[PDB]
């Protein structure tokens, strides 16, 4: 009932010194390669696929197609996202088998699985070995991006920010040989790095952390400030606010860092017994001021604040923040806008002298991180009046609120959709549920919101355009599915996509109009199916004719037989940005090609 292969690195198992009874002694030459390789030392000229091609010999493939069936697998390992699988199934389909010397003299009909166990030899044993040798991979955080850093400049950076946690007091070796919370692991940020903690897989306890943060997530609800809600301070606000709007974001830096333990166990220990009884108090206590985790081998204590990566960080940091607010940021105008998340800060007034003062009074309070600082404030030489906060977009001047979209510069837009899921497979000779699986409206759902479809502060152009930016991630995510397909399971007839695509269309135009239905104001004018339905049949044609030398079938289709025409009972709403691809989704990349 296993029909994947994960890429992931870990699926890696010890190289034996040499192959035994069962398997073909053929791959033993390239066993023995691997160490004849890994006896060598370089520090810049390295491509991956081109030394593997001289550890395997040619002589396990005997031919120019089977190879490059086993290194189409190899590439995808080289550009991977994490939870991304294949099918056990292509490393044995559609091979040639008696133009491989060594299966020639095996049973006919028995080849197929043998030499489906060892090609997975030559990944587990090799191929993702000789990669761990020479890389360390890195999640961005952004998506399942998996960035892949030469290991060598890699365990420098790591030496050098656990030189600034030893050259400080953050971390200080106990060696206790105690039991440790989990393994330490640096990630890179952008310029600077961040610290975190992988807890040890030992699921005793986490229905217990639960249980915790549970019940101080309904202290917060009870005992601390009822923070409004983000859709209704921001609607009330802009009602009442007839001039021009100032307003600034700041981020508080190191926010997990810099929570101070003494006052967050008092804080702790200040909780009625009726809500955290005395012993898990005491539990909490002694557990944020006793972490430990493993780096290297030696065993360290992490003295600064709260350390990132453990279960109860985020509600206990929002216990700290929540009492930081009500020391602090409790005098500010009635009738202006404040909204906090975790270290994210967004002030608005009409008064530019209050916003400036906010900014003071935080900054007296905080260490802020300037460069995430976003205003229109005057005294700030670059203002912004566009505003990212809680993944939106507020415009100052308009009002106006569109779905932020995290999408650097060539960045490979399949790292954001997780196609593959383990616990949940799905066999190789039934595409159709695949697809289904991967248009469910979980993946979108946080772009479908009363922030983006209320018309109450958005103008329809604006409803418009935030239902046309997510059907664009929805069709990119759907072509990303497509190249899984003619990749792992090498598509036959292509019949059941038309009729899932007319269902995503359909289902996706129904939840818009049924939320925009939902959230009328006094910006509404008219909104209509026939409108959404293209919207969306646009934004998939959009998507899909960066390769219409592939989808030329799909596109003539959709254009032939589907209703486009955009017509608004509105004469304010551009629509020829309903025709190109949105400015933030034309230059993401979409070819997956190994790089290093
Ligand atoms: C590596 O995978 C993970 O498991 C993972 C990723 C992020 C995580 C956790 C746990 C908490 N968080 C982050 C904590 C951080 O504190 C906060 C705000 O993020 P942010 O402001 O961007 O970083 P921070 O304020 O500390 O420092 P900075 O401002 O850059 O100085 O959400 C686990
Ligand atoms: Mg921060
Ligand atoms: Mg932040």
């Amino acid at each position: 009932m296993v029909h994947y292969y994960r890429l992931s690195l870990k699926s890696r198992q010890k190289a034996p010194k040499i192959v035994n009874s069962k398997y073909n002694s053929i791959l033993n030459i390239a066993l023995k390669n691997f160490r004849l390789c890994k006896k060598h030392k370089t520090k810049k000229p390295v491509q991956i696929l081109a030394l593997l091609q001289e550890i395997i010999p040619k002589s396990y493939f005997g031919t120019t197609t089977n190879l490059k069936r086993f290194y189409k697998v190899v590439e995808k390992i080289l550009t991977q996202s994490s939870f991304e699988c294949i099918h056990l199934s292509v490393l044995h389909k559609c091979y040639d088998y008696d133009a491989i010397p060594w299966l020639q003299n095996v049973e006919p009909n028995l080849r197929p699985k043998l030499l489906l166990k060892h090609n997975l030899f030559l990944l587990d044993n090799i191929v993702k070995p000789i990669i761990a040798f020479y890389y360390k991979p890195i999640k961005t955080l952004n998506g399942h991006e998996i960035k892949f850093i030469r290991k060598e400049e890699y365990i420098s950076f790591e030496s050098k920010v656990f030189h600034k946690l030893k050259k400080m007091k953050y971390l200080v070796e106990v060696q206790d040989e105690v039991k440790p919370r989990g393994v330490l692991n640096i990630i890179p940020k952008q310029d600077n790095f961040r610290a975190i903690v992988s807890i040890f897989p030992d699921s005793a306890r986490k229905p217990f952390f639960k249980l915790l943060t549970s019940k101080i997530y309904k202290v917060l609800e009870e005992k601390y400030k009822t923070s409004g809600s983000l859709y209704t301070c921001w609607s009330e606000f802009t009602q009442k606010t007839q001039g021009q709007i100032y307003g600034i974001k700041v981020d508080i830096r190191d926010a997990y860092g810099n929570v101070k333990i003494p006052v967050l166990c008092k804080l702790i220990q200040s909780i009625p017994t009726h809500l955290l009884d005395s012993e898990k108090k005491n539990f909490i206590v002694d557990h944020i001021s006793n972490q430990f985790v493993a780096f290297r081998r030696k065993i360290y204590k992490w003295n600064h604040g709260l350390l990132q990566g453990d279960p109860l960080s985020g509600c206990l940091c929002e216990l700290y923040m929540a009492f930081m607010d009500r020391l602090y940021f409790s005098n500010l105008d009635k009738d202006a806008f404040i909204h906090r998340t975790v270290d994210d800060y967004f002030f608005c007034s009409p008064h530019p002298h209050k916003v400036y003062d906010f900014e003071l009074l935080i900054k007296g309070v905080y260490q802020v991180n300037p460069t995430k600082t976003r205003t229109n404030l005057p005294t700030h030489r670059h203002p912004q009046d566009e505003i990212p906060y809680c993944g939106k977009i507020f415009n100052l001047t308009t009002r106006q609120v569109r779905t932020l979209y995290k999408l650097p510069p060539n960045y490979e837009i399949r790292h954001k959709f997780k196609l593959w899921n383990f616990n949940n497979q799905i066999s190789d000779d039934n595409p159709a549920r695949f697809l289904q699986k991967a248009m469910d409206f979980p993946f979108i759902c946080n772009s479908f919101t009363k922030f983006e479809f209320n018309t109450v502060f958005n103008d329809q152009r604006t409803v418009f355009a935030n239902f046309y930016d997510a059907m664009i991630c929805v069709a990119y995510k759907f072509d990303a599915a497509m190249m899984a397909l003619r990749t792992s399971f090498l598509v036959n007839d292509f019949g059941f996509i038309w009729l899932v695509l007319s269902s995503t269309v359909r289902a996706y135009a129904s939840r818009a109009f049924k939320k925009i239905v939902t959230y009328k104001g006094g910006k509404y004018r008219k909104v209509t199916f026939q409108c959404l339905k293209s919207i969306a049949w646009r934004a998939f044609l959009a998507v899909l004719k960066r390769r219409t030398e592939i989808y030329k079938g799909l596109i003539d289709r959709i254009k032939s037989r589907e209703k486009l025409t955009m017509k608004f009972h509105d004469g304010e709403v551009d629509a020829s940005y309903f025709c190109k691809l949105p400015e933030k989704f034309r230059f993401v990349k979409i070819n997956r090609k190994a790089s290093i």
